[PDB]
RNA sequence: CUGUGCG
């Protein structure tokens, strides 16, 4: 006892500051004894643990451990035989729990893993003290170290440390040994040597199961003999019974295939799409009624702006009430603006904004004057007062800020306001809810409606996304088959004409799929149009693409210019096609036109596949996939009709189609319905599974199976590997014969192969699972309200305001719903703590009762029934505690809506009603810990796995999260794979010069004209199993590189076959719609599976699974060996070439034959049968022709490479995330840069620069000089970053390069005095880091100058908003969550939501005080602050830059360009050389001669740039920066430390241009590769680049 | 939290 006694010494510092440290002291200090005296230690560090956790949080600690059903008799409540569980403190108010349950885990898998469990097990016992019962709120406070607040922190590591070696000193069980040592440790991989290993009477019969016919020695010339007779055996068995899978094309009656299956005969629809489809026929009225056809009105939108910025204060705390005073203000003005002036109502007011008595108010809702007046008057003799006392509230408690000298306190005189109703006629609107064709025939019409047919779209388009803008919470003042009247709906404007203007009208709002009306108002008439019924969020894409799309038909158009006339009769339908998907957003059709696709890769070649047709027939609905399936096969055959062979311009139809196809892309990917989007991933998910008939019900979901689970799997494992190598009747069903894996590995074994086991560099070196794609979580939502609640209680120490929802919307940054949702569920909880038979028995949840289930009419009488217990007088703003449900039901009541004040009246009623082994496991002690494995479990779980989708262009993948623990797993698995890959030569995955060979190699054999066979796969993910993976890896031996000492694989055998015992959770979405309930295969099993077997099914368990996304790189080695032993065999037998490339899903296979092609289709044949016999099933998707070849969607053709174009500029145009402008325009550029480098064009980049400058411009930021992408640039993108486009954008905005001439020489000399010139450098940080203009002065005596220059070329200023900081902004995020180049460093150095809804988000967002100064404010009285002089100086740019004088009332946010300029040269001059100090001169093609370019870049700052060459620079210039901010979580500094290569040759100089400025990002941009490398080119736009090259 | 413009 050495320690004892010095343990019992330290522990004197130490507090009593309870009783029960007295207790526990005395009973310690009493007590000497080897037993107990560790066991009270470990309890009353346990114990002051807890109480420091929850003391905290307000905790009344539970003395007597003891059951929640005495603590809740102790006073007078009923016993509800409630569970038994041991709380750790409880906290009783009224009819309130507060529970807390605290623990501590160094390691955090073990912390998340109690934190689940806690939760878990104390969330179930709400559903049983609720029904009949008080309430309770879980609340759990998990710690990652043992740290508290009572001792000094310096202690409790000694005492760990102490207590250690006290136990380990000596004992007297094993595993609980090395939980308890393991559980006291701080920081902790492979070689799991420690663990036991123990058998549970189940290792045996999988054994014997899966290692009997493995034996991995089988010599090499039985191999050869065997494979003859098979062959042979092969040639005459099948192969001349006509039993194969390919045929050759026969050209022609695959025309009249395709004809018959896309061309609809049968079909009663009409060959002219404009009456087929709701918006042909509504844009074909409005632009052919369009085309063949005064200060008063701003000042209306201006009081329009106001009233709309006031109504968002809800200052009235009402809503109603709220709406009659602004439309009362609304028509105040009316009034007062139609007294005087009489020719403005029906000249200057009709051809504005207005229709037959209904005017638009706030909120964008249109409104008749006739009820508003039935509404006005009301309140007139029951309360006339009110207007006086709104009145009233305008002076005091308000801003104060506001027009209203006259227009508010005015009462509206009625008899105006009839006079004006009788003035306009009665022309009310009918909305047609739920033959005769002249349809103009568009194709002869002229060249220039269908670009105004453009215009009109990205009108009603844009008009819709702003529709989708409007505000949520929105209630109509009086509610409403197959025609409804409208008096009340909302409304959208959009402009066409100088006096026609077109109005869209819509009912609901939110996100979902809505309808609307389009209406006409041409000279004050009203005119109808049309209606339709669509979701606006598909619509994003054609919002200003008006001309990208036109440009793009005519190139497209042009490349089939070799023969004349051609054009004429395929150019109009294709813009008919482009609108007719444009206008047509669905799945159907873009897996058509990628059917569209396979059909022509078949086709264009010359062997395909004999099941293509089967997969291009799609099902149509609405007869609105007819017309584009009518539209794509007519092109085709048209283009395909004729002769069309091989022999002529063939490569430039093939690439017109292969564009056609990929048209596709422009169709959002963005899954329409989400529900149904889950219902078919896992429907196709399960499918496979039964028809193989091994998925058993729920697991014990903790390592142990019933006789009948275990049984199961004995019989899958056993059916899987029960393949011959004779029998054809298993080429579709999943499986192998072991037969073949001996052969191949024995074959691998003696390096036969290409390649060997000879591996280097040795490989031994908090969301639920339920749900995904939810935004908010059950564990989430109960954690933030037991917060909620805890402070809640904390701070009342009544009465509590509104104030408490501010603290909701603090901790959060569908979503509207789940605010309301906690909102009421925090209400209801202070509501208790302050102190129709159908809903008992079925779920007693009142927030979850539908509407549906009820009619509206006894829901709004029962509401309005006798009442005098369950309502008070007045509104009561202060709202004290005890009378919170009154106040709720009055608040509902006074509402329109009812539904609210229905469930409080619901709720109102009180409806709803000495062993060291097993006692010492519930404090702290680490029982989940892994220590003993089966084969089947690790002791922590069972690998769950969570289901989940991705969209794709053409279907949804399957995706599957893990657990930390699985995780863990797997990523080590992985990193294993992927060493073993590295030691591989020939995959192609991740390693980009093997990528490149490849091709190069398929260029090459192209070029030659060698034989190409692009194998796809068919559902590669779901049909693989790992048991393939443990048999392979139980047969193979991996040497090691010198020591050839056969590592033993035991470790990774081992995770493997955990792996295949993984579980998989179900969603509760999709369970909950298959309970609650057209024939499905998954309905029909789920419905089996609901009573007749168990239990409801939630969790999945069987065994070949391989979920896509874990397992990839070992399913890309198998893959990669299995298809070099077929190469092997098939070169060994038919004495043929061959060669492959691997990306484990599709695969390339070249092949040279010795010494026209149909006499090759038997040894294809034989391949594909020996690759269904392995687990290779290969879709009928493949071509196996020598024409094209594809890989990654990269094809190549005889001569050049696609240029891909509709796929580019549909991404650029698409994928425009919107957080900062600046962000937006570096993306751009990115885009664009990646757009241009496969030789798309220069005029459409040109357009896409325009389209995303006006899309930024209409946002309300405004254009600035720098803006998005110049326009009118040049193919000079080559050897071009950021800057010097930025830089020839700045050369174009002046006319007369005269002052940037003398800068650029004033440049010139600095650069040559700052690299060899003189002494200079570190000086210039000195002077930069200041400001901005004694800045310009500096460098201009620098360089020399005089007082003239300095008072002219600071004339030219530019406005930048962003100068006193960043754009404050919150967008449509997910819930939950210093320079920029220091964050990027920190990135670098670290290792669901629309597009639409994002640009919602980012114009809501800006609208409100963005910019920062000195306080918060908004834009427009920034920009409305300028002077416009005119003083000839600030007008040959407008809105861009302006002169001094011009900016005297503001100028914070006013800088200088010419900063910028030498950024920008400064820049060029680090980045890419000095040749760009010369003067741009000027220079003094069949559309086909297309050619590479390289990048002719020279780097004079020392071009490799090696990694830790910034730290040693920014931490020499700016220590301060360099210590906080910045490489906090870093160890190996000390090598940055020790001169790492320091005083670069121009690093230390312009970095600290990118340190003040936040539009260059170019050290970010510096270290990385320019990714292209080179880039195709016409000779047509190389004849106009501009020539720009610097003398000495 | 707090959207009002493409002429
Ligand atoms: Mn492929
Ligand atoms: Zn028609």
């Amino acid at each position: 006892d050495e320690y004892v006694q010095e343990l019992k010494g330290l522990i004197r510092k130490h507090i009593p500051e309870r009783c029960e440290f007295g207790h526990q002291k005395v009973t310690f200090l009493s007590q000497v004894h080897p037993s107990p005296l560790l066991t009270e230690g470990f309890k009353l560090l346990s114990s002051l643990v807890e109480l420091e956790s929850c003391e905290a949080h307000a905790c009344q600690a539970n003395t007597d451990q003891r059951f929640v059903d005495v603590i809740l008799s102790d006073n007078g409540i009923l016993c509800p035989t409630l569970p038994k569980v041991i709380p750790d403190g409880f906290k009783l108010t009224g009819k309130t729990l507060i529970l807390l349950e605290t623990f501590v885990r160094v390691n955090p898998d073990e912390f998340e893993k109690k934190w689940k469990a806690d939760m878990s097990k104390l969330l179930n016992l709400k559903h049983d003290l609720q029904k009949s019962g008080v309430t309770l709120v879980p609340i759990v406070d998990g710690r990652s170290n043992y740290n508290n607040r009572f001792v000094a922190d310096w202690v409790i590591e000694r005492i760990r440390w102490l207590l250690i070696e006290i136990l380990k000193a000596s004992k007297s069980e094993d595993q609980e040994y090395q939980r308890l040592i393991h559980s006291l440790s701080n920081v902790k991989l492979e070689n799991l040597e420690h663990l036991k290993r123990n058998s549970l009477d189940y290792d045996e019969r999988l054994n014997e199961s899966l290692f009997i016919g493995l034996k991995g020695d089988i010599r090499e010339s039985t191999v050869r003999e065997e494979l003859i007779k098979l062959k042979l055996w092969f040639k005459d068995e099948v192969f001349s019974k006509g039993l194969g899978k390919f045929k050759l094309t026969d050209r022609r009656e695959l025309l009249e295939s395709l004809s018959s299956l896309g061309a609809h005969l049968d079909s009663d629809v009409s060959s002219c799409p404009f009456c087929n489809n709701k918006l042909m026929e509504i844009v074909y009225n409005v632009t052919f009624s369009c085309v063949e056809r005064s200060n008063i009105e701003k000042h209306y939108l201006s009081v329009l702006s106001l009233c709309n910025k006031i109504k968002g204060l809800k200052v009235f705390n009402t809503r109603r009430n709220t709406l009659l005073f602004l439309d009362l203000i609304m028509v105040n003005l009316m009034v007062d603006i139609s007294d005087s002036c009489q020719d403005a109502i029906e000249s200057l007011r009709k051809s504005g904004l207005i229709v037959g008595q209904m005017v638009m108010l706030v909120n964008d809702r249109v409104l008749d004057i006739l009820e508003a007046v039935k509404l006005i008057r009301k309140k007139i003799g029951t309360n006339p007062n009110w207007v006086k006392n709104c009145s009233k509230i305008l002076e005091r408690s308000h801003p104060e800020i506001w027009h209203h000298l006259s227009t508010l306190i005015k009462q509206p005189d009625f008899n105006s306001l009839i006079s004006i109703a009788q003035h306009l006629v009665s022309d009310r609107p009918i909305m047609r809810y739920s033959k005769i064709c002249r349809h103009k025939l568009f194709q002869e019409m002229s060249s220039f409606e269908q670009m105004r047919l453009f215009k009109t779209l990205s009108s009603i388009s844009l008009s819709l996304i702003n529709s989708m803008k409007t505000s949520f919470s929105s209630r109509l003042l009086v509610n409403e088959f197959g025609n409804v009247r409208l008096r009340e709906c909302y409304a959208q404007r959009f402009y066409l004409a100088e006096s026609l203007v077109g109005f869209l009208f819509y009912q609901k709002t939110g996100e979902r799929s809505r309808c609307y009306s389009v209406y006409l108002s041409d000279n004050g008439v009203m005119s109808e149009q049309g209606s339709f019924y669509c979701d606006p969020k598909r619509f994003f894409l054609p919002v200003f693409s008006d001309e990208v799309l036109a440009g793009m038909c005519e190139e497209m158009t042009s490349w089939l210019d070799f023969d004349t006339g051609l054009m004429n009769d395929t150019g109009p339908i294709l813009r008919l096609l482009v609108l007719a998907i444009l206008c047509s957003p669905s799945k159907r059709n873009q897996t058509f036109l990628q059917g569209l696709r396979y059909f022509l890769m078949a086709f264009a070649n010359q062997i395909h596949h004999i099941d293509l047709t089967s997969k291009l027939v799609v099902e149509c609905k609405s007869s609105s996939e007819v017309v584009v399936q009518r539209l794509a096969v007519g092109l085709f055959i048209r283009l395909l009709s004729g002769e069309s062979d091989a022999s002529l311009f063939f490569s430039r139809r093939f690439k017109y189609l292969l564009n056609v196809s990929y048209l596709c892309h422009l169709i959002t990917k963005e899954t329409p319905d989400r529900l149904t989007d889950q219902i078919k991933c896992f429907e196709k998910f399960i499918e496979p599974k039964v028809k193989f008939g091994c998925a058993v019900v729920n697991p014990s979901l903790n390592g142990k199976l019933t006789v009948d689970q275990e049984d199961i799997m004995i019989n899958g494992l056993k059916k899987f590997f029960s393949k011959s190598l004779r029998d054809t009747e298993d080429v579709q069903t999943p499986g192998v014969c072991k037969e073949l894996l001996n052969y191949c590995v024995s074959l691998f074994n003696r390096g036969k192969l290409k390649v060997s086991g000879e591996l280097k560099n040795n490989p031994f070196r908090i969301p639920k699972l339920d749900e995904l794609g939810n935004i908010l979580s059950t564990y989430d939502k109960e954690k933030l309200v037991s917060a909620c609640v805890s402070s809640m209680a904390e701070r009342f120490k009544n009465l509590d305001p509104d104030s408490t929802d501010y603290l909701i919307l603090k901790n959060l940054t569908e979503q509207v719903e789940s605010f309301n949702e906690i909102k009421h569920d925090v209400q209801v909880a202070l509501a208790k703590m302050a102190d129709v038979s159908l809903h008992e028995v079925k779920d007693f949840d009142p927030d979850v009762l539908p509407p549906e289930v009820y009619k509206e009419l006894c829901d709004a009488v029962y509401k309005s029934s006798e009442k005098c217990n369950f309502f008070l007088e007045g509104v009561l703003d202060v709202c004290p505690l005890g009378l919170l449900l009154k106040n709720l039901t009055t608040s509902s009541y006074v509402d329109e809506e009812y539904f609210m004040c229905f469930k409080y009246l619901l709720i109102q009623g009180h409806f709803d009603q000495f062993t060291n082994a097993a006692l010492r496991n519930l404090c702290f002690y680490s029982e989940d810990s892994p220590t003993e494995f089966t084969s089947i479990s690790s002791n922590s779980g069972n690998l769950k796995f969570g289901l989940s989708y991705k969209e794709q262009v053409g279907s949804n993948r399957e995706l599957y999260v893990g657990d930390l623990n699985t995780k863990l797993m797997t990523r080590l698995v992985e990193d294993f794979s992927e060493a073993v890959g590295n030691s591989m030569k020939y995959t192609c995955l991740n390693s980009e010069k093997e990528f490149e060979r490849a091709i190069c190699d398929m260029k090459m054999a192209v070029n030659n004209g060698d034989l190409s066979c692009s194998y796809d796969h068919s559902k590669w993910g779901p049909t693989m199993s790992p048991a393939l993976f443990l048999a392979l890896l139980q047969m193979l031996e991996l040497r090691t590189p010198v020591d050839r000492s056969k590592i033993d694989l035991d470790s990774v055998k081992s995770i493997l076959k955990w792996h295949l015992h993984k579980v998989v959770e179900v969603p509760i979405n999709v369970a909950e719609a298959y309970c609650i309930g057209s024939t499905s295969l998954s309905e029909e099993f789920f419905h089996q599976t609901m009573q007749l077997n168990g239990q409801i099914p939630s969790h999945i368990m069987s065994v070949l699974d391989m979920g896509q996304g874990i397992l990839h790189n070992t399913s890309d080695l198998y893959g990669l060996i299995t298809e070099q032993f077929l190469c092997y065999a098939l070169d060994l037998l038919y004495d043929v070439i061959p060669v492959s490339y691997t990306s484990s899903d599709d695969q390339i296979t070249l092949i040279k034959t010795p010494s026209d092609a149909a006499e090759w289709l038997e040894m294809i044949c034989f391949h594909e049968f020996l690759s269904s016999k392995l687990n290779k099933f290969v879709s009928p998707k493949s071509v196996i022709g020598t024409f094209v070849a594809e890989f990654k969607s990269r094809f190549f053709v005889m001569g050049e490479e696609t240029p891909l174009l509709t796929k580019f500029v549909a991404a650029a145009l698409h994928n425009v995330k919107c957080k900062t402008p600046t962000q937006l325009s570096e993306t751009i550029d990115t885009i664009c840069d990646q757009c241009i480098a496969n030789g798309v064009s220069t005029k459409i980049v040109t357009r896409i620069s325009k389209r995303v400058n006006q899309l930024i411009r209409y946002s309300g930021y405004g254009e600035t000089p720098f803006g998005a992408i110049e326009d009118q640039d040049v193919k000079d993108w080559v050897d071009g970053s950021r800057g010097y486009r930025l830089q020839r954008k700045i050369e174009a905005i002046f006319h007369d390069d005269k002052e940037t001439s003398f800068i650029r020489n004033c440049a010139r000399k600095v650069f040559n005095d700052i690299k060899r010139g003189r002494i200079f450098e570190e000086n210039l940080i000195n002077l930069i880091g200041r400001g901005g203009d004694e800045a310009l002065t500096g460098f201009l005596q620098y360089a020399g100058c005089s007082e003239q220059e300095v008072n002219r070329v600071l004339n030219y200023r530019w406005v930048n908003l962003s100068s006193f900081g960043d754009l404050r902004l919150v967008l449509r995020t997910k819930l939950m969550t210093v320079p920029t180049l220091i964050k990027t460093l920190q990135s670098k150095l670290s290792r669901q939501s629309s597009v639409a809804s994002g640009f919602i988000g980012f114009c809501k967002s800006m609208g409100s005080k963005c910019v920062r100064d000195g306080g918060f404010l908004y834009i427009k009285e920034v920009y409305s602050g300028v002077s416009a002089c005119t003083c000839e100086i600030c007008a040959l740019k407008p809105k861009i830059i302006y002169c001094n004088n011009s900016l005297n009332k503001v100028s914070q946010f006013s800088k200088p360009i010419l900063w910028d300029y030498f950024s920008l040269v400064l820049t060029n001059a680090c980045e890419l050389g000095e040749w760009v100090f010369s003067t741009v001169k000027e220079p003094q093609n069949n559309q086909n001669f297309f050619w590479a370019v390289k990048p002719k870049v020279v780097r004079q700052i020392e071009d490799q740039l090696g990694m830790n060459h910034v730290l040693q620079s920014i931490r020499r210039n700016y220590p301060v920066l360099f210590d906080e901010h910045l490489t906090p979580f870093m160890n190996d500094l000390q090598v940055s430390r020790t001169m790492d290569s320091g005083r670069l040759k121009f690093l230390d100089v312009c970095i600290a241009l990118d340190m003040m400025n936040e539009n260059l990002g170019i050290i970010s941009h510096l270290l990385k590769t320019r990714d292209n490398s080179v880039y195709i080119v016409k000779q047509s736009d190389c004849a106009l680049a501009h020539i720009r090259q610097s003398s000495y």
